[PDB]
């Protein structure tokens, strides 16, 4: 499955609201 989110949560942050941080990458469950 193609991940909706893909922002690096290296700095403990996510751009897309709704995406959970899964260091070092944000992803939505």
């Amino acid at each position: 499955g193609l991940p909706v989110c893909g922002e690096t949560c290296v700095g403990g942050t996510c751009n897309t609201p709704g995406c959970t941080c899964s260091w070092p990458v944000c992803t939505r469950n």
